[PDB]
């Protein structure tokens, strides 16, 4: 069980709330914020470092960069106590 040097890139489990600042999105993918800003500039909508993004854009860009998105909701108990009846 020794060290096997990884070959491919890295993938993270990006947890996305109801909204997220692009700084936190860059933090959770282990990429620098400037790279995320330049990437969004390359395709359409420009951003700033502390601009707030919504579910659709954040999930689309994060899943495009290769990471797996695991989004969550702020009313969890409400659906929890809705499949019980």
């Amino acid at each position: 069980h020794g060290f096997q040097n990884p070959t491919g890139p890295i993938v993270r489990e990006v947890n996305i709330g109801e909204t997220i600042t692009v700084a936190e999105l860059a933090a959770q993918m282990s990429v620098k914020g400037a790279e995320v800003v330049k990437f969004m500039f390359k395709m359409g909508s420009p951003v700033t470092i502390n601009q707030v993004l919504d579910q659709e854009t954040a999930q689309l860009v994060a899943e495009e960069l290769g990471h797996k998105v695991k989004l969550v909701s702020e009313n969890a108990l409400e659906e929890q106590l809705a499949e019980s009846l």
